[PDB]
Order: structure tokens, then C-alpha cells, then sequence
């Protein structure tokens, strides 16, 4: 029908993670992306982590549907000339490489309308400028791991990609805002994105509770107050509710052998009453020391306590099904495994399956937004320079010339 | 001079985190937000977790800076026909209610061209639809607290709103496609974002693992890999590095007593001599057990150990500027102490100074992402109702008939 990026067309050189999961999204919102990369190596994430021999790993196919694939160098004058014309019939050129001669200069000239897009580890004028950065060290640079984890315990990682995938939808948000600009401005321009920026921009909460914190010497809600201590500096708060909403991982039945036996639950301020009535504590409902969240907060775990003496008792799954009756706001953990099987994920496009050539079935993850005039189609993902040819052909270049090309590489 | 969403009109009844965190970006790339509020309540931020006295707490400051404020009430006739007027004006309407009579279809009906935004806990055909959902209560249903931790502790709540503002950043890049989208098909659409398939995007790479798990039966990168045990869904790994680059956190000098003395350390691969070098193992460099990943994986933690005798030996900012001598990949866990104050932050606007009326200077994230052609200017957040009146005026009443509707609310 219609696409919203249809007729858009990105040049890739993103690798890994965080610059490949903006360029899908661009991809399953309709725009033509071609995944440059160099020949006979290709992106890393095409041989990390392999579950079968020589073909390409999960990690590849998983941030990579409907993307195409070419293989060129750019240090040869054929490259050299490639790559120009690229950009000349470019819309967006995408690229994540570590800090470590086509400049932004050059590029403007070629073409006035290019967007280009950077992801960094660090900022510019950051002491990191030239640290490279993975996943996890943009995670502690970034205030996350600092504030993760139990308060005697060190500073816990987070599974979420707060440094890559996340630090990719930032990106793709600075892409589809400089489009839009580029609507009237009739010109492109520079959009960069720091790791660390993004795992920073999470963690917004965490800069209100410092400020908190400097101010008061103490956070009401967090697991110290008031029996324990405060520092300079956020702590720790275990599985805390993060906000105006106190709640706790509870064991449910089964926990001493299975590590997701367990549910998140909240104790919502309004909802307090239903809360006593779920657990049978209808006393609490009057008495002075529970009516109110600033009452229950000095003594907030033996009510988790109370609570969890009842979670063990039943299956998580019986236990979201009884309290969520009384409106209470809470849910299993759910592992990977329930995930990948959950019916409803995959009803709702959440769980995708793709066919891929030489492997078969893999399930991804779908395009999270759900738009009513418009349903993404998600694809296999390209065997590496599997477009190559149709690329330059699509640039001008004859069979013959074509021909060549691949005839020199392969003298070279 | 020009502004990517300049023009954008915003209906926003957003509250809390998720729906906020969107619309202060949609202004600050230049979209007029209008936040509706109920009359003498508004926003459960402005009164959770004050740290001065009768003013909006920093929760609301730090998440609706930019946006106008209108105290409207819909149930009132006179609220109905604001109501109306401003639906068929505005570009985007924004909400973000609890599960818990302006349908989409007369919205529609009144602005063909409005683009009609929510979010919710769960996708439209999932069980819990009805369910209400707090920061970790998607942590929990989305995977990542299944898959965060310690492998013998419970599943952990991450501090990065992985829940909220990551689903609000989903929901703004729903927007701007479908913006992108109207500039074509002439029309706006709905456009939905649940908090469970946020949590679940950024957690693409533990789907990976658990189909390489289901298909091996272990994971080699994991810690439990090969002297411990693999059940049937992905474990916790505490601080393993997640991806194809081995890491973990090493304690630094005055771990005891400081909980932020420490650094993310990765092995990359293709720096293993330079790694070598630095901690004076260059016997390490050809000997098998150590030469290869593969190799090394079997007795990591034995080479993290020895790593860490020396980081505990100097401040983690020292080991820092000692190791990335070498091009390891590492950073300190920076405490929300250290980033509130770092300079740098405060140079590249990740960490924004914003005079607020009443309260004075506040600390909030700036925009993540950085424009070439345009740099946004982040202000204080609105007053309760503080630009009711201008709005009114700007949809046609007369200075009358605005005293006439405030005199009729203050005596019903």
C-alpha cells in the first residue's frame, strides 16, 4: 500500500548491535537498507555465538530481516567510485564504529540532503571520546550499574541492551526527528548517539533521587529508610519499586528449584484496601500503622513477608490469576523460554517466526509499536554480499563492468 | 530558525513516567505539548516523592519540561465542547490510562488527520490486557528480570526504566513514522506501545540465547558453562558480558566501603595481547589455555581474579586511565553523585541545569541525542493549569466566556 519510509533509502555500515537494531527498524518501516560490508568477512555478529556450523549466527539474523547485503572495499579505486554514487542517491548513511576519504565535508557536498547518523560510546567532548565500549561498560559509565543490584552486593549489569539496542532506538528517533526536519529545511544533516547518553536517559529516575538525596540526606522509599544508612551517592534498592509505588520479587511455589518461580508485586497506594482484603488482613485496612504508604514504609518487608507466605504456596501463574482479582498490580517473571512460546506474543506480533535460508526457523523479535494503517512484514535476513550484483547494477554498472569488479577482487 | 516538529500540535493526558518522557522529547524537537489535567489534581508526579513542601516534585520537573498546562474538565458540558475544538485541531493525542465519549472512531471522524497514541501493559490480545502495570511489573513479564542477576539469586529489577521511558521512547518513535507516514497517505492513524514488548525489545539478544540453548543444551559464553548446569530457559549471569565479548565487574580500591568502586573490564577477542600486556601476563600470549576465547572460557573467572588483583590495588578512575592505554574496553561505575556533577556531561547537555519557578535550579537529562541543524532549549516545567487561559483564547473565547466556564467550576 503505503509505507511510512517507503522510497527512503540507507547505507549501512553498522555492525553488532546497537547501530543494526535502528537499521532493521528503519528496514520494517519500509526503507531500502543495504548492509555494506567488507568482503569475505561481513558483520562480526554473522559468526559470534554460531548454534550450527558456517551459517550465519542468531545474532546476525535476528538484527538483520530485510536488510540487503554488498560487499565492497573502499580502499580500491572501483570501491572508491561505488561508494560515491552511493551516497549521491542516499538518504541516510548509518555507521557504529569504535573510535579507532569520504569526510561529513565531502558528503554535504555530494549530496545536501544526507542524514547521516553516528553511535558512539561516549560523547565528543567526553574524557571517553576514544574508549571503546561494549554493551556493559556503557551500562557503568552510563549510572545504570551503579544503581542495579542489592545494596551488599556490586554493582549489577542489567540483560536489557541499555548500551546497544537501546542506544539504537535513540538513534532511530534522531533519524525519523532530522526526516522530518529535512521536510522543511530541505536539507540534511548530523545526528549522534552516545552509549552512554542512553543508558543515562533511562536511568532519569535515578538523577531525581540523587537530587533527592543531596537535599535531604535520605530517600523515604528506598530499603535503607530508616533503619539502615545513607551515602552520597543513589544506592542500591534490590528488586524496589523505582518510584511512587512500593513492591518486591516474591518467591512462588517451586522457587528453591526453579530460578522464575516468582511475580513482581505492587503495593499501589489506592489500591491498598483490595490489597488487605487479597491477603486476608482486613484489620489492616483501619490500623494506623498500615493505613497509609509513609506508615508502611518503616515496616514495608514484613508486609512483604506476609504477603510472600502466601505467593510460595501456589504456582506464580495462580497467584497472578487470584490477586490480579483485586486489582493488584503484578505478574510472573516470566523466562525466556514462556516467552518464546507464548501464544499471545506471537498473535500479537511480538514473537515473530522467519524462515532463513540454510537454517530455517528462528523466532525474533517484531516491531514493538502496533500501527493501524500499516503492518511491517518481517524477513530473513541476507547471506552476506547476497546483493551485491543487484546493487550495482541498480547503480548504472553493466554486466560486464560488473564482471570485472569481482574479477580483480578475486586477483587481488 | 526551524524546528523538526515546528507546527505540531500535542493532546497530552500522559502521566507518571512512560507517556511523559515522550511528550517532553515532542518538544523539545519543537512540538507545542499541551498537557490536560485534571482540575486541582494534575499529575500524580507533581505531589509523589517531594522534596520541598506544596511544589511539584522533581518526578514531575524532570519529565514535562517544555509542555503548557490546562486544567480541563471532560465531564462538563463546557469541557466537552473545549474538548472537541481541540481534537480537531491538534496533530497528536497522547494517553497512557491504567486498563481501567471520545471514541477513536469519532476522533477520526473529527480530524482524519490526528494521530492517536497510546500505551499500556500489555498488548491488546494479551491475558493481562486488563492488568495494570507499574515500572516492574513489565521488568518481570518482559524477561528482563528473569534474565538479571545472580544465577543463585532471585531475578532482578533493573534501574533503567526499561518499563516506562524506554516504552515512551518506542511510543515517540511510533509518532514520527506515522508522521513521516501522513505525509503521504494524508492521514493519521493509531499507533500503540505496550510495556512488556519495550522490555522484551531490549531484551532481543537473551531470545537468542535461549534458542541456542534450546538447541545445545548449554551456552559456552555463560558462567555456568561447562562446570555448572543449564536448565531449560536462560539463566541469570550476573555480570557476564552478554554478548561475544567476555566482561565482568572488578572490584577497585575502597570497594569495602564505597559501593561504586569499581569498573566494567571486557576481554575482547581481538585485544587479548594488549590485555596481556597491561597485567603483566605475557607468558599468557601463546600459551593454548589462554591464546583462545574458547580456551580461556573454561577458567575466565580465574583470569578476572587475577585482573582484579591489581584493580583493587588503585581508584577506579585510575585503573581506567592505566588499562585503556592497552585499548581495553572499560569504564568506573560512575555513581548519580559523579554524573549529576561531571563537566563533560554538562558540556555535551546530557545533564541539564533548568531554572524552575518557586523551586529554583534542578538537575534533568537533556536530549540523548545531538542535531547538526538544531539544538534544542530545555525550560522549566508548567505550573498547575498555568496556561489554561492562553489556550482557551487561542481556540476563540472571549475573555467573558473563559470567566463565565472558571466561575461555573468553582461553583459546581
Amino acid at each position: 500500500l503505503s509505507t511510512p519510509l517507503q522510497g527512503i533509502k540507507v547505507l549501512d555500515f553498522t555492525g553488532v548491535q546497537s547501530g543494526p537494531s535502528c537499521t532493521q527498524m528503519l528496514a520494517w518501516f519500509g526503507a531500502d537498507v543495504i548492509k555494506i560490508e567488507r568482503p569475505g568477512v561481513g558483520d562480526v555478529t554473522r559468526h559470534q555465538l554460531r548454534d550450527i556450523p558456517d551459517i550465519d549466527a542468531l545474532y546476525f539474523t535476528m538484527l538483520n530481516s530485510n536488510k540487503r547485503s554488498i560487499e565492497l572495499n573502499t580502499k580500491t579505486a572501483e570501491g572508491k567510485e561505488v561508494m560515491e554514487k552511493l551516497i549521491r542517491e542516499a538518504d541516510i548513511l548509518v555507521e557504529n564504529f569504535h573510535p579507532g576519504g569520504f569526510t561529513w565535508e565531502h558528503i554535504q557536498e555530494i549530496n545536501p540532503r544526507l542524514i547521516f547518523g553516528s553511535i558512539k560510546g561516549f560523547d565528543e567532548c567526553s574524557p571517553y571520546v576514544n574508549v571503546k565500549a561494549y554493551e556493559n561498560v556503557a551500562q557503568a559509565a552510563g549510572g545504570a550499574a551503579s544503581t542495579t543490584g542489592f545494596w551488599d552486593g556490586p554493582p549489577l549489569v542489567s540483560a536489557a541492551a541499555l548500551g546497544d539496542s537501546n542506544t539504537g532506538m535513540h538513534l532511530l528517533i534522531g533519524l525519523l526527528a532530522a526526516l522530518l526536519h529535512r521536510e522543511k529545511t530541505g536539507r540534511g544533516q548530523r545526528v549522534t548517539m552516545s552509549m552512554q547518553d542512553a543508558v543515562l536517559n533511562l536511568c532519569r529516575v535515578k538523577l531525581r533521587d540523587q537530587q533527592r538525596l543531596d537535599k535531604l540526606g535520605y530517600l523515604e522509599e528506598y530499603p535503607q529508610y530508616p533503619n539502615g544508612t545513607f551515602g552520597d551517592a543513589v544506592p542500591r534498592g534490590g528488586n524496589a519499586g523505582g518510584g511512587g509505588q512500593p513492591g518486591w520479587i516474591l518467591k512462588c511455589k517451586g522457587w528453591e528449584t526453579d530460578p522464575n518461580a516468582y511475580i513482581y508485586f505492587t503495593i499501589q497506594e489506592q489500591n491498598w484496601e483490595n490489597t488487605c482484603k487479597a491477603i486476608g488482613k482486613p484489620e489492616w485496612i483501619t490500623d494506623p500503622a498500615y493505613s497509609t504508604a509513609h506508615a508502611r514504609q518503616p515496616h514495608i518487608f514484613d508486609i512483604f513477608a506476609e504477603i510472600e507466605k502466601y505467593t510460595v504456596t501456589i504456582d506464580k501463574h495462580e497467584a497472578v490469576a487470584y490477586l490480579t482479582q483485586f486489582d493488584i498490580p503484578c505478574a510472573p517473571v516470566l523466562s525466556m523460554k514462556e516467552i518464546s512460546l507464548d501464544p499471545s506474543l506471537r498473535q500479537s506480533g511480538s514473537v515473530v517466526e522467519v524462515e532463513q535460508p540454510l537454517r530455517g526457523k528462528y523466532l525474533t523479535v517484531g516491531c514493538p509499536m502496533k500501527f493501524s494503517a500499516f503492518t511491517p512484514d518481517i524477513k530473513a535476513a541476507p547471506l552476506l554480499g547476497e546483493h551485491t550484483a543487484a546493487v550495482l547494477q541498480e547503480l548504472g554498472y553493466s554486466d560486464d563492468e560488473i564482471a570485472a569488479m569481482k574479477q580483480n577482487h578475486a586477483i587481488e
